[PDB]
This record gives C-alpha cells, sequence and structure tokens, in this order.
C-alpha cells in the first residue's frame, strides 16, 4: 500500500503507546532498515501486514482489534493530513458518503496512480439502514471497515450499529455489513 497508510499506523502507535513502543514494533516487523515512510510512494502490502502482526504481538492485542482502532483513526488522519476538503466533498451524511466512496477513491486515484482501492456498494433498506458490500483485492481488512464506519459516525454525529453478515474469509463471495444509523 502507499506510504501514507504506513505513516498513519506509525502515527497512531506512537501517539497511543509512545516512540519506544513504535520502534519495538518496527524492529519486530523486520523493518529496521526503513528510516521513514514516504507518503506518496508505493510499498509492498507485506510491509503493512508485518506491522500489524508485530503490533499485535507487542501490544498483546488481537490484530483485528488493532484494525478497528486504525479504521477509526484513518478518518481523522486523512482529514488532518491533506485530505480534509476531499472528505468534505464526499458529503455531509453517512449514507451519501458511502455512496460517494468509490468516487472518492477515484479522486484519490488521480494523485496515487497505482492505487488499488476497495469497492463499496450500498443497498438502502430504509431511511435508517443499509447493506454495505465491500470488495477488495486484499484479505483480512473487514475489521478496518468496521472502525472506518464508526469514525464516519463520529464525523457526522450519527449513531451507527454495524454487524457483518457475510465473511469473505469464511467461503463467501465478499464481506457484507448491516448498518443501522440514526441522525
Ligand atoms: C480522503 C480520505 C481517504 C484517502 C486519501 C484514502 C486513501 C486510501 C489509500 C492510499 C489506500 C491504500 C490503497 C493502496 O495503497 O492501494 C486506501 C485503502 C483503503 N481505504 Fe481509503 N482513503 C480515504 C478514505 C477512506 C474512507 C472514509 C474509507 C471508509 C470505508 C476508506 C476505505 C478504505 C479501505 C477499506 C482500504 C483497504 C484497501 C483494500 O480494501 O483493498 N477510505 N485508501
Ligand atoms: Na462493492
Amino acid at each position: 500500500m502507499y506510504g501514507l497508510v504506513n505513516k498513519a499506523i506509525q502515527d497512531m502507535i506512537s501517539k497511543h503507546h509512545g516512540e519506544d513502543t513504535w520502534e519495538a514494533i518496527k524492529q519486530k516487523a523486520g523493518l529496521e532498515d526503513i528510516d521513514f515512510f514516504v507518503g506518496m510512494e508505493a510499498y509492498s502490502d507485506d510491509v503493512t501486514y508485518h506491522l500489524v502482526g508485530a503490533a499485535s504481538e507487542v501490544l498483546g492485542k488481537p490484530a483485528e482489534e488493532l484494525l478497528i482502532a486504525f479504521g477509526e483513526y484513518w478518518v481523522t488522519y486523512t482529514s488532518e493530513e491533506g485530505y480534509g476538503e476531499l472528505l468534505a466533498s464526499a458529503g455531509d451524511s453517512l449514507p451519501e458518503f458511502m455512496e460517494n466512496l468509490d468516487n472518492l477513491h477515484a479522486r484519490v486515484g488521480l494523485s496515487f496512480p497505482q492505487l488499488r482501492p476497495p469497492a463499496f456498494e450500498c443497498q438502502h433498506t430504509s431511511s435508517k439502514s443499509m447493506e454495505l458490500h465491500y470488495q477488495s483485492t486484499r484479505c483480512g481488512l473487514a475489521p478496518m471497515v468496521l472502525g472506518l464506519l464508526h469514525g464516519l459516525g463520529k464525523r457526522f454525529q450519527t449513531k451507527v450499529e454495524v454487524t457483518q453478515t457475510a465473511f469473505r474469509e469464511t467461503g463467501e463471495d465478499h464481506d457484507i455489513f448491516s448498518i443501522k444509523y440514526e441522525d
């Protein structure tokens, strides 16, 4: 993934746990040779997976729990590190934002030519609920989607309840989430 993602991981870990913990995690991930991440440069996805696994080991937390935390963090991180207007352009409610997500990633994709973005499709079931179909070239990031939705909830001052109904890992075509939202 692009360096931006790995910077945000470092920033979250450093902020919550301090630089020493960050360095420990970086070392264990086998990434000691990397002085700093370059935001607009493409990295092997392995770099990201190794960081997550190392953080799980070091922090004594399941990787999936860390991914949820990271997903929430990304919503704030992007808004503060150069993508605030882009986020604002994607709308001012949860359902519109999720409708705009592929188009938001297409706009990101202009600047990041090699982007492999997720694909999100909404099926609105009522004015307070929807099914979200998440499709990806990558394994294991459904929990991040969970954190992202909660971050979007805080963003739009909207209560959200998210339940995964289909799992790409457990022999299903793709991840599907049931979302209830009020506001
Ligand atoms: C302006 C805000 C955002 C920017 C700049 C951004 C950019 C990116 C970038 C660079 C990646 C890595 C993909 C790659 O390197 O190939 C990524 C991945 C991802 N993004 Fe976004 N993103 C933004 C907002 C969001 C939001 C609000 C969501 C909420 C669902 C989201 C969902 C995801 C997911 C689930 C991935 C994992 C990659 C995958 O599933 O294959 N992003 N994004
Ligand atoms: Na989709």
